[PDB]
């Protein structure tokens, strides 16, 4: 997959299941285009928001809607959601990962990136 | 002091240092304007950014400017920035300490919010 | 698999491979006793440590060996290693997966809990 | 003060308050033998384990009991403990900030070793 979000909470001991998931890319006039959205899975897992071709050089932003999240659990938590914005495929194609670790007032987050 | 902001360094085990941070504040039409900024200090600390009377609720952005830090170590990174949104919310006297470790390929943060 | 253990490169932004995995188990004679271990493979990830009928309950640990894997990368790292401690199977089989994230000087570490 | 610890909780929001704290430094038997211990304060914080002339090099623990600071607000947590584990090192003058946030299932942890 050239693009998979994965979403784990730390207080359930989890994968965050039915999270949003909103990936947009920075367009020429420097706004922020929709680029690609759905949820995660039951196994905290979302794929297939783009393929190889689509996914071409660029700067890219990717919003996880933790707050919606909380609130469904009964938490009223910290941060409106998690931000992830990091240039992609400037030196050719790659996959990348993006994680995170979910808490009602913290969260953490990594790439993994691979070359294909 | 309302708001403040500390960043750590999880390569070299340090404050980071001289780091740009920009405060943002949205307005009525949705737009993200700004609020503060500043460079953290020799302790990976910025105070001073705002006071009592001007942090009324709302909902704001913190943006730490990850990438400039890293190039300026000749470490290649993987984010353009980290940036952390949350709602401020009046539930009795509060201060916000916005907290982040910076890693090349993530971060975590967190918020530790008191009442004095 | 019963017990799963993953790494990650903070740093690189990869899997972290080749990294020593030792687990023990708590006797009762209360000194810890070797359990299982072995090394991350290319994806970061270590399987086949043990079988349900083994892993029975008790107090274990999970020791990564860090250091190790720091100093051969060029870094004189902060941790001698990364311990995880837990009961496990207390109230019955449960599949667990140990995720960590490496940093010279930090890491972070979680748990999935999954009843199967 | 050589050695600080800070425990915040990424639950609440806020310092991890009252939380045991015992550190240990390895023998010449390799066995761990007990060093210093308190219980962090108001502001998550333990200060006072330790002198210059006592903090000589060696290979020191320090744990943190997370599950009964989990247990007393009514949590179930993973873990039994979290441990950092690390030499102190003298080059130069040193003082280290032992940090850890802590999740029900997850902990993160990190050095800050400053010369003053
Ligand atoms: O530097 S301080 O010890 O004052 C601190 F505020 F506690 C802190 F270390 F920065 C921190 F807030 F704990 C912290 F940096 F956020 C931290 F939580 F400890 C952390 F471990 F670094 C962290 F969790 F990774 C976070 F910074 F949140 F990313
Ligand atoms: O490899 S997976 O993406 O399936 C994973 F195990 F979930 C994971 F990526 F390793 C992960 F656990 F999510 C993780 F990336 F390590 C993570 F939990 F998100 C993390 F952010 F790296 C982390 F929180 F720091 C962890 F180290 F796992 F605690
Ligand atoms: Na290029
Ligand atoms: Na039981």
């Amino acid at each position: 997959c050239p693009l998979m979000v994965k979403v784990l909470d730390a207080v359930r001991g989890s994968p965050a299941i039915n999270v949003a998931v909103h990936v947009f890319r920075k367009a020429a006039d420097d706004t922020w285009e929709p680029f690609a959205s759905g949820k995660t899975s039951e196994s905290g897992e979302l794929h297939g928001l783009t393929t190889e071709e689509e996914f071409v050089e660029g700067i890219y932003k990717v919003e996880i809607d933790t707050k919606s999240y909380w609130k469904a659990l009964g938490i009223s938590p910290f941060h409106e959601h998690a931000e992830v914005v990091f240039t992609a495929n400037d030196s050719g194609p790659r996959r990348y990962t993006i994680a995170a670790l979910l808490s009602p007032y913290s969260y953490s987050t990594t790439a993994v990136v691979t070359n294909p």
